[PDB]
């Protein structure tokens, strides 16, 4: 029976980290000075804790801790959190929250299609094309100006209608780093809300770009004009877990009615593809956020990795003017979080890891966070030469 | 949109729980709990596992993503566990997944993709949540004979007629050990006429292997299932640490693709890779490492299987003294069946209205179906429950 296996397509971004003076600015993980993605230091300090106040390993909640719950639903929409119309589940990281995100707008509506921004996350595409769901794009970033064609945006989402869903970046675009501002966000919403079309919020990096409430924004702003939006968030990048697989998905509704009626829906789903979400990495978190002295050093340690990232856009932006006489890499400086399109052409990218040996996506796309002060001048040495 | 959501049965456990709490009985006694619970009816972390905690606390540098399909030492120390020495790792696919729940999930999943005509048979009883995600899945589901009311035994006879009718491609699920929740087993000849059946047949054997270690002991409990593996060329294993290792909410489970060739074995190991990724990228990493580092560390192997050996004993001692009770009160071997039976787990052959009646004059709750947990029994209890059986004609 098994020899009737079809041979499956792998994902790009990690078959990269396979084929890896080697300069890594591939796979979407924070690097330090020294190349090592550490530990954050409130992290360490809820295991250790943990360590010596847990007791028993049995059987917990199947939606995730109420502790778990509390904690990311403030975290993320703050004081726009109301309890009696919000429904939280504890998935297996920020793609489980998507998937189950997923499965659950079809249980409601067998008839949806999926709005996705050209280009974003290979992983969504996946997933839909999996799942047998009809995926249209809407124009997202502008090739030329490597910034947002919003015109385009706003014009392919009003094509959008009733039982329809939309996908968003509530910042820090993977793959492109070109974010939307709050005033964009506003007139996202009258859209939404004329079209009927549910809005689905990837929160993957919460911090990375302007700050841990900044970067909220624009999922408050949705969050508080459409009566119903998903939020599928993720701890792996801005609590530095990745390994442990802890996110969660938050079902915004109108009344406590549909609210009883999705947290079932959502603890059913988890119930019929692995019984128990993990337990570890949701503790950490809610360990991190509910204890003063530990949410302080992680909102500062986070705070010093956004702070040094953002020094090296701005340094190797300069490095490229310096290197052209031209600003036309400027929108380095401008892209927000642990991305940037450079813009390079397929054959451009491929030249630049077999010559001058330094791995990026194949659509350009360079994790920030994998450069510093000696291998930013190496880098834009090599795209200044490669550039046709 | 989401207004149109059909409102989820829970799960039930709540409910269970909500009564027994809400009984304002001084002595009320609860057998329908669903882990371990030692003397003091407490659910304890292993002293193997604590010892791997700390370790992996003064050891872990980094907690970037790991691998897709799980981790390599985890991968082989399962595998090991499971097969031992027949583990042959050239035909062998195996994938970290979420408890042994998502095991069996993937399973199914693996086996729809590669027959689309898929039809799964369950023991007449099974763990009530292997009915449901297959139900979920909407996967054709049929029945074969299994639990004797009569004898709280293997209708074995039932098991070979009905299994007869499995189709090549069909899906034939049986529970490796300790069966959930009937406590009835195959003997070792039993799985070997099993095994003929299943080649005759073409049917592809999914194992649940939750409670490997609460039997007769680790390699006693795998015999069954490394049977089948010999015998036939494609077995699909789906494994738990929850219980044996008492790490029930870290959520660590393996799936193991024993397939006839190497070739077949890298689509399986690329399906279930790309499975994993479809569903929630990578698998959780805290638990398996606590598996990995007590299975290749030999002082923390040793503990852990002495631990695991105590409870087992200590269980085996509690059904021991049960049938006792039972035989002396009953003047008859009738419930001798107790002490045969093994696992965590016994189906008493009550109906729902002695079951209804045990509850309200004894105060003694248990599953609906009769299922009661051996682990929740000792000195104190154990007259008590041996009173009420008989109290109520059973
Ligand atoms: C990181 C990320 C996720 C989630 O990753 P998990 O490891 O599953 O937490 C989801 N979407 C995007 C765009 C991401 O970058
Ligand atoms: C416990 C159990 C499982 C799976 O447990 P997980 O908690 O998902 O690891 C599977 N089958 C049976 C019969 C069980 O008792
Ligand atoms: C499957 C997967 C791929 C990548 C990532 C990290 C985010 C990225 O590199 O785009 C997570 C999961």
């Amino acid at each position: 029976m098994l020899g009737n296996l079809k041979p499956q397509a792998p994902d790009k971004i990690l078959a990269l980290m396979g084929e890896f003076g080697k300069i890594d600015l591939g796979v979407g993980v924070y690097k330090d000075a020294t190349g090592h993605t550490p530990i954050m230091r409130a992290v360490h300090a809820a295991e250790q804790r943990m360590l010596e106040t847990e007791t028993t390993k049995t059987y917990a909640g199947l939606s995730g801790e109420p502790e778990f719950q509390k904690a990311m639903g403030e975290l993320i929409l703050g004081d726009g959190l109301k309890s009696e119309t919000t429904a939280t589940l504890a998935t297996v990281g920020g793609t489980g929250a998507l998937r189950q995100a997923l499965e659950l707008a079809r249980m409601a509506n067998p008839d949806l299609r999926v709005f996705v921004s050209d280009p974003t996350w290979p992983n969504h595409v996946s997933i839909m094309n999996f799942m047998g769901l009809p995926v249209q794009t809407y124009r997202y970033f502008d090739a030329e100006t490597r910034g947002v064609d919003f015109e385009g945006m706003k014009a392919d989402l009003a094509a959008a209608k009733k039982g329809d869903m939309v996908l968003l970046h509530g910042c820090c675009h993977n793959p492109t780093g070109a974010n939307l501002t709050l005033d964009q966000w506003a007139e996202i919403a009258s859209i939404l809300e004329k079209t009927g079309a549910l809005p689905l919020i990837d929160l993957a990096y919460q911090g990375f770009g302007d700050g841990l409430e900044e970067d909220a924004a624009g999922t408050r702003l949705i969050a508080s004009r459409i009566p119903e939006v998903l939020i599928a968030a993720s701890c792996s990048k801005n609590f530095g877990i990745y390994r442990e697989r802890t996110g969660c998905l938050l079902a915004l509704c109108a009344d406590a009615a549909t609210r009883e009626l999705a947290q079932g829906a959502m603890a059913f789903l988890n119930r019929q593809t692995y019984s128990f979400p993990p337990f570890h990495g949701a503790k950490i978190v809610s360990t991190v956020l509910t204890t003063p002295e530990l949410r302080a050093d992680w909102m500062a340690e986070l705070e010093a990795v956004r702070s040094g990232m953002l020094r090296l856009r701005e340094q190797l932006a300069g490095e490229l003017r310096d290197l052209s006489g031209s600003d036309r890499f400027g929108f380095v400086a401008e892209h927000r979080g642990m991305f940037s399109r450079l813009g390079a052409t397929p054959e451009q990218v491929k030249r630049i890891k077999e010559e001058f040996g330094i791995y990026m996506v194949g659509d350009s796309r360079i994790n920030i966070a994998g450069l510093n002060d000696n291998t930013i001048p190496i880098l834009a040495r090599a795209i200044i030469e490669v550039g046709v």
